[PDB]
């Protein structure tokens, strides 16, 4: 139990009731760096640990797709936990005035959160702070590396970021000890409500049918379980080769359960790297989930403003700047790209990927994010259209991995610069002809229609 995954945010007056873990961002029983530091802070103070998870007032923010994948999963977990006599606590509303009052109606001991770099989860901290007078604690329970001790600074590259995490991993990739057990309404019923309040914006087909078909990923801890080892027996080999590929279905599906914390990318990279394949392959999937997933982390915890034009190089800042007068060969309205009615069809094809199953191949999300800067009026406001699109639809979304990947693919953040051209300046450009070099454009096309 290494401590420098934990970290004081309010030191206080440690009560004589139970330790509080106000779960958030990782939403499992095993593999879990928070829950397993509160149970044994429990264990020192001879004490029980309870889970409470706060349902928040912004889930109409979103749609049915997250919100019944999520609480899909958080039924599992209650049951997982209730075998190791955990109790878990369900609050509906904001969670500075509900955590701030179960901890003074429950007595709590101690609270202790997981670790989220999101401007809501520092807005929820600041209110929480402020109504208790027990100490508090935050655990970095989503990476390998805790952020704060992988780098102390806003890293420019991923060369610059990867020898400092890799130079970490002796210490940090560790086993898990085993969660030992201890010695407010149904969630049945929050979701028949929620779903409600959410069916009048449900995503449509003119047919009045629904776009989105939840078949595609199967939520919870047992199911993120049952990916990680299809990827690793039948994808992994391959996926050097196909990662770039859209038409084959050879990513390893992880970021569903990965965003909302049912599986544990350290777990994932421990099997990954006790697995024999193409040492190419490994490499490239352990880039994808330790160094370019760890540095997105980075980019919101040191960057305040990760989701504005300020926050991207200063070299991306005064090429955009300096093509902001161009004339846009076309200029789409919200309303018209979320709708998939661009002139484009490889465009139109990423977004009905996205519309019907919630999870865009990587490779075409590179591209969708580049022309939404290439047809908007100015880069402010393909910022506001990327991030507005990307986190209703997807599936992965709100997250840091999406507020630093719109920034990577719209204001050349952790890129470099690249050849000039008008309207997109330097940033690096993407071309339909590019594509179809690159992957058969007509099957993906033909696949989502
Ligand atoms: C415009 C844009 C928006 C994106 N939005 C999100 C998002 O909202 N949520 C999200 O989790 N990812 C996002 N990404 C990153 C990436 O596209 C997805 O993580 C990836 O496609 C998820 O599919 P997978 O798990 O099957 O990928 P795999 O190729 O199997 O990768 C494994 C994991 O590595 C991480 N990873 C892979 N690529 C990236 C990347 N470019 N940046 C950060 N981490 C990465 C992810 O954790 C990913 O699950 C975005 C990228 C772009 C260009």
């Amino acid at each position: 139990m290494n401590p420098k995954r934990i970290r004081a945010l309010k030191s206080g007056k440690q009560g004589d009731g139970p330790v509080v873990y106000w779960m958030s961002r990782d939403q499992r029983a095993e593999d879990n760096w928070a829950l397993l530091f509160s149970r044994a802070i429990a264990k020192e103070a001879n004490v029980p640990v309870v889970v409470v998870f706060c349902l928040t007032d912004e889930f109409l923010e979103a749609g049915i797709r997250q919100y019944e994948f999520m609480l899909k999963g958080l039924q599992e977990l209650e049951v997982s936990l209730s075998r190791k006599k955990i109790p878990s606590f369900f609050l509906r509303g904001d969670p500075g005035e509900k955590i701030s009052r179960f901890v003074k109606d429950y007595n709590a001991g101690t609270l202790v959160t997981d670790f989220s770099p999101l401007r809501i989860k520092n807005q929820w901290i600041e209110k929480v702070i402020s109504g208790i007078s027990i100490p508090f604690f935050e655990v970095d329970a989503h990476n390998v590396v805790p952020c704060w001790e992988a780098s102390q600074k806003h890293e420019y590259a991923a060369h610059t970021f990867r020898p400092k995490l890799y130079a970490l991993l002796p210490e940090f990739l560790e086993e898990f000890p085993e969660l030992e057990p201890n010695s407010v309404e149904t969630l049945s019923d929050v979701l028949e409500t929620g779903v409600k309040a959410l069916l009048p914006e449900r995503a449509l087909l003119k047919n009045k049918d629904p776009l989105f078909e939840p078949w595609h990923f199967e939520p919870g801890e047992k199911a993120a379980k049952k990916v990680m080892e299809s990827f690793i027996a039948d994808r992994l080999d391959s996926y050097g080769a196909l990662r770039n590929d859209p038409t084959k279905n050879m990513l390893s599906n992880l970021s569903p359960y990965l965003h909302f914390g049912q599986i544990s990318s350290q777990r994932v990279v421990l099997e990954v790297e006790k697995a024999e394949s193409n040492p190419g392959s490994k490499k490239a999937f352990l880039d994808e989930i330790l160094i370019w997933k760890e540095i997105s982390d980075n980019f919101c915890y040191y960057n305040p403003g990760y989701d504005g034009f300020e926050s991207f190089p200063s070299w991306a800042k005064e090429s955009l700047n300096a093509h902001r007068n161009d004339v846009r060969s076309h200029i789409y309205t919200l309303e018209e790209f979320e709708a998939g009615k661009t002139h484009d069809p490889l465009w139109n094809a990423s977004q009905m990927e996205l519309l019907s199953t919630g999870k865009m191949h990587g490779y075409t999300r590179m591209y969708w994010a580049k022309k939404i800067l290439e047809w908007s009026e100015s880069p402010e406001k393909a910022l506001e259209i990327a991030i507005c699109l990307n986190d209703r639809y997807e599936l992965d979304g709100r997250d840091p991995n999406g507020y630093a990947g719109i920034a990577w693919s719209i204001g050349g953040v952790h890129d470099r610069a690249w050849g000039e051209r008008e309207v997109t300046g330097k940033i690096r450009y993407m071309s339909y002809e590019g594509c179809k070099r690159k992957f058969d454009v007509k099957l993906y096309i033909e696949k989502y229609s």
